[PDB]
């Protein structure tokens, strides 16, 4: 599977039937239809500064992995019952600036979307095990728009050249993911799935209301990454996103009033 013309999202169901399931992600969030839920707890992203390990081009995205041996870097509150440890973060983006994000809001897409992936380590033994359970994962999504240069983002975009080819990785120490967060903690939440195969319906999605901004130069660095290996013909990593899926009666809750 991939994001090309022949192995892209519209064909994933041929391999993973759950692709046509009842709690698939991403979705188009219709703001006026989300339900204000004042019973939700405050969302807290408690991240340490030096828990990052490496940055890798896995052929589908660029991902930063974290040390998750303890609960020093976790998300808690909001719709979650307990803390979920951060395992990794990655991005989805487009070839053009009018597309790239997985989730959309009122039919609007952003050029990119950041996914901070957490798991219920207090309850499950491995990330893979948690990924098989309805309450196993929590992914915080942050939209990216282009505008002013993002200072912290420079560390990440400067490291992309060395991982331009599929299957390569580099050490990436002391990058605090809190630096990629907006000043607001308002969000939308709904029960969903992983947005890439195996498409398991084990994710509690937390999509932040406020996007962060990066420069066009920085966004351009992501488009310089490749889906291909060093020997293969070059194919730039772009449009690595899954389009919105049917809501199927699910209720989207909001921590705020629109
Ligand atoms: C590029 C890639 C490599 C390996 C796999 C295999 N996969 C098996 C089940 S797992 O152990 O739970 N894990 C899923 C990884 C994941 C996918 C999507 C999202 S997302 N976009 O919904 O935030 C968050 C996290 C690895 C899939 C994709
Ligand atoms: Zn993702």
């Amino acid at each position: 599977w991939g994001y090309g013309q022949d192995d892209g999202p519209s064909h994933w169901h041929k391999l993973y039937p759950i692709a046509q399931g009842d709690r698939q992600s991403p979705i188009n969030i219709i703001s006026s239809q989300a339900v204000y839920s004042p019973s939700l707890q405050p969302l807290e992203l408690s991240y340490e500064a030096c828990m990052s390990l490496s940055i890798t081009n896995n052929g589908h995205s660029v991902q930063v992995d974290f040390n998750d041996s303890d609960d020093r870097t976790v998300v808690t509150g909001g719709p979650l019952e307990g803390p979920y440890r951060l395992k990794q973060f990655h991005f989805h983006w487009g070839k053009k600036h009018d597309v790239g994000s997985e989730h959309t809001v009122d039919g609007k897409s952003f050029p990119s979307e950041l996914h901070l992936v957490h798991w219920n380590a207090k309850k499950y033994s491995t990330f893979g095990e948690a990924a098989s359970a309805p309450d196993g994962l929590a992914v915080v999504g942050v939209f990216l728009e282009t505008g002013d240069e993002h200072p912290s983002m420079n560390r990440l975009t400067d490291a992309l050249y060395m991982v331009r080819f599929k299957g390569t990785k580099a050490q990436f120490s002391c990058f605090n993911p809190k630096s990629l967060l907006p000043a607001s903690r308002h969000y939308w939440t709904y029960p969903g799935s992983l947005t890439t195969p195996p498409l398991s319906e084990s994710v509690t999605w937390i999509v932040l209301r406020e996007p962060i901004s990066i420069s066009e130069r920085q966004m351009g660095k992501f488009r310089s990454l490749l889906f291909t290996s060093e020997d293969d013909e070059r194919i730039h990593m772009v449009n690595n996103f899954r389009p919105p899926q049917p809501l199927k009666g699910r209720v989207v809750k909001a921590s705020f009033r629109a």
